[PDB]
């Protein structure tokens, strides 16, 4: 039930977000085999919910009355996200008690494998008594059936806004994806080495070859959006951070890593693998449902921000000295902001697609599979949504400032024709 210090050596680094560090199990305890632990970080940037947050998530009491942030995250996924996405592809993760010594031991144990800039920003919140055990989807099913290749995509937002509330100078937000605009700021802030080739509009397009174009793009410039695992081990993409362009060195390493799984002449494993991922993505149409959650951002931050200030009962700084939104009932305003924060979740979650050579000996042969015509292989696949985090209400402020920043910088750069 409780993870003590000694257990620390059994977990190895897997990756990290901005708010969570993730370790994969390595020991042999039946409880944790094929599981990962998601540990919340203590940001120096920043009870379980603010006074305003209880007001918003009011319709969902199991949420507002949570003991810790771990159960809060659990109940959010379970009570808000599942009903929207389906329980087939989402698991909320079992909670577990952890000791302060365990956490402190883990933090120091992994410090060396972490990106420096990540360490600068946060460590594990050693005040928490809890943590989350999820399944290790770099392993196919629970408990085996031969090697497993899995891909983790962070697709980000795949639609263009359409809001009335987009200002006059900012109307370029209508044409260009937020992702592409944001790339110019990251590159400006020395957050990435070169602009990524990826355009989420291709991935979400519902078009077969635009999906392939996206997967190819992802492979070329993975940054923080593309990872590939072999039996849990990272074989492509950055570890808890963005990575540089796929060089011929990296490309080759990955090309080697795929031996046997994709059954093709040496050198052609990579392009066939990409085809496979593209086919599963498109076939499953699992993106369509996600994009729907995303499109719950009906009004865009420039619209929704006005509602936020009505929620937190403060004079809206964004209107100086719109009738439309500020005349809405409190009820309607809460809906808008809630759904914005849900969309937010959806825009930052990641997909895991686990592959495995079709096992003819299954008790119930899977519904979902991809036939690889050229290599004569059939692969079974599963899709799962991960990193489904509740976004904190106060963030509404920083969302607006950030967006304003992106769109001004993009306009600024364009004005140099
Ligand atoms: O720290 P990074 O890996 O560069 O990614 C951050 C981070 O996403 P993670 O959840 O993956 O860390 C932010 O979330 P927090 O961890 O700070 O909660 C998220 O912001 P929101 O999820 O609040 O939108 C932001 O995404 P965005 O840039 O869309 O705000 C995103 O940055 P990138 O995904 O652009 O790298
Ligand atoms: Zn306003």
């Amino acid at each position: 039930m409780i993870l003590e210090e000694k257990d620390a050596s059994d977990w190895i680094y897997r990756g990290e977000g901005g708010a969570n560090l993730v370790l994969a199990y390595a020991g042999s305890s039946p409880l944790f085999v094929g599981k990962v632990i998601r540990i919340q970080k203590a940001r120096r940037n920043d009870s379980v919910l603010t006074s305003d947050e209880q007001h918003l998530w009011r319709e969902n009491n199991e949420l507002i009355s949570s003991p810790n942030k771990e159960v809060l995250e659990q109940r959010y996924v379970q009570n808000v996200i599942i009903p929207l996405l389906g329980p087939k592809h989402v698991d909320a993760g079992v909670r577990v008690s952890v000791s302060k010594e365990f956490l402190e031991c883990v933090d120091k144990k992994v410090t060396k494998q972490r990106p420096l800039w990540r360490v600068n920003a946060a460590n594990v919140d050693t005040s928490h008594d809890s943590a989350l055990i999820l399944n290790d989807h770099s392993l196919f099913s629970q408990g085996s059936g031969g090697d497993c290749i899995s891909v983790e995509i962070k697709p980000k937002c795949g639609f263009l806004p359409t809001s009335r509330f987009i200002g006059k100078e900012n109307m370029l937000k209508t044409s260009v994806s937020r992702f592409k605009m944001h790339q110019l700021l990251k590159l400006e802030y020395i957050e990435i080495s070169e602009e990524s080739e990826y355009d989420p509009l291709d991935l979400f397009s519902g078009s077969k070859e635009r999906v392939l174009e996206a997967i190819k793009a992802l492979y070329s410039t993975p940054q923080n959006n593309f990872r590939v695992f072999l039996n849990g081990s990272l074989i492509l993409g950055g570890s808890g951070e963005s990575t540089g362009r796929t060089s011929p060195e990296i490309g080759y390493a990955f090309e080697d890593a795929l031996k046997g799984f994709i059954q093709s002449e040496d050198g052609h494993r990579t392009e066939c693998f990409l085809q496979l991922v593209s086919d599963a993505v498109y076939g499953s149409g699992v993106l369509d449902r996600l994009l729907e959650i995303q499109k719950l951002d009906k009004l865009d931050i420039e619209g929704a921000i006005h509602c936020y200030y009505d929620i937190i009962n403060q004079p809206c700084p964004i209107c100086k000295e719109e009738l439309s939104l500020h005349a809405l009932p409190l009820d309607e305003s809460l809906k808008i902001v809630k759904e914005y924060l849900i969309a937010a979740t959806a825009k930052d979650c990641s997909i895991m697609i686990s592959f495995q050579s079709r096992n003819a000996w299954d008790s119930e042969p899977s519904g979902d599979y991809v036939s690889l015509k050229p290599t004569n292989q059939t692969f079974d696949y599963k899709v799962h949504f991960i990193d489904l985090s509740l976004k904190p209400l106060k963030r509404m402020e920083s969302y607006y400032k950030l967006d304003k920043k992106i769109i001004s910088f993009y306009n600024r750069k364009q004005k140099a024709e």
